[PDB]
């Protein structure tokens, strides 16, 4: 991921999306596009993204419904041209295991969400985090998603899944995490309000990739 | 709920969903959308089905984000039309409380998805599930959906809940779960592909609702 920066592009207008990351794109290799934007704009913005700005799209559906219905939503995901699906852990092996099937059949990749990085993530998402984490290892994924809002879960996370494993890591700013500290155990950084909402989102850009490039 | 059962309508083409959902209008007066559908034919399908159906909509979202998220994800599905929203409390109370307060400024119902049908529920969600479902109380919850294929878990859930909150379930038919002893405890079944993959859906929704009446 370029400079280890992963712009989380939750804006809900597609003149304002479209504007802001082409405004960061010198910054980054990757776009995470979410259920605000596809929901106001339509699924075909994917495919627009990666013509426009030729980029890398991790589509953060949260996939987290029965295996066969994971199975639909990961096709129609796929078909509109996401590099790759995040995918929760809490609803169990057959679940997820439906996802990887379909990135298998289709060339792409599931990240899993293991513990969520806001202040809820404590009640039920945290004691079940590392036996999630442990899961995935076990169905083979590779790639994992854990909160930069708790660095000392995000070492324990990173203990579980290896070194080889692809870890991205969402919290950074608006919720309160810091980029140095976050990568210490992520690769790279999830980040959205701290860019898109700034008077400069190139400027904010900028300043994390400096602090970045210092670690 | 018309003859206490709701369509879940996850044929992914706009043709064979609104075939399916005509034939089988006479028998329902809720369709459940999810994103098998709204993915690959657009949000706009939402109010093109409340127009031509004069049905109620309640939109499979399993929301499960963290607050800030969830609050965009609402409002984008109640901008749409969406009667309801399913939301997972798996994510905790934040998570739960961002969607009813969109819920509460559009006028609009949050269901509570408490413990899954599948399999896999079996790992992580269930042994929460009965304290999702108090938070759901304690938060003012007054619809949730729990599981067709475990109705031993059906009853503690309505335990939990009450006589007086609307409680609706999932798994009947493909999944292995039986319409009447369900709604011995939830008070209208989901019903998907033993209606929407049979040869004749509207005599597969006329036999339920013949072994429904019969209850
Ligand atoms: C995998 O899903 C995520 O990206 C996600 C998981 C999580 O635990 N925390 C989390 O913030 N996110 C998402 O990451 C983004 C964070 O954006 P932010 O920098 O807080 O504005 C936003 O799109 C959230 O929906
Ligand atoms: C609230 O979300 C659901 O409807 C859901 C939760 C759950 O535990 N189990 C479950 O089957 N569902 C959904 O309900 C529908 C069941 O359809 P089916 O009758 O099995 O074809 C389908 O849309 C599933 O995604």
């Amino acid at each position: 991921v370029m400079n280890r920066l992963i712009l989380a592009m939750d804006l809900m207008n597609r003149d304002d999306a479209l504007r802001v990351t082409g405004e960061v794109r010198e910054y980054i290799d990757t776009v995470k596009i979410g259920y605000p934007l596809v929901l106001s704009e339509g699924m075909d913005i994917i495919a627009e993204f990666r013509k426009r700005f030729g980029c890398r799209i991790i589509a953060d559906f949260k996939v987290a419904d029965i295996p066969e219905t994971n199975e639909k939503i990961c096709r129609a995901t796929f078909k509109a041209g996401a590099d790759a699906i995040i995918v929760h852990g809490f609803p169990g092996a057959d679940s997820v295991r439906a996802c990887l099937n379909v990135a298998e059949e289709m060339g792409r990749e599931v990240f899993l969400l293991t513990e969520m990085s806001h202040p809820g993530a404590e009640m039920f998402i945290q004691g079940a985090a590392d036996e999630i984490a442990r899961m995935g290892v076990d169905l083979g994924v590779k790639n994992y998603v854990g909160p930069s809002t708790r660095p000392e879960r995000l070492s324990r996370l990173r203990e579980i899944i290896g070194q080889d494993s692809f870890l991205i890591s969402p919290g950074v700013g608006a919720q309160g995490g810091d980029p140095g500290e976050t990568l210490r155990f992520a690769d790279a950084i999830i980040v959205g309000r701290s860019i898109y909402l700034a008077d400069n989102p190139a400027a904010a850009a900028a300043g994390i990739i400096e602090s970045i490039k210092d670690l």
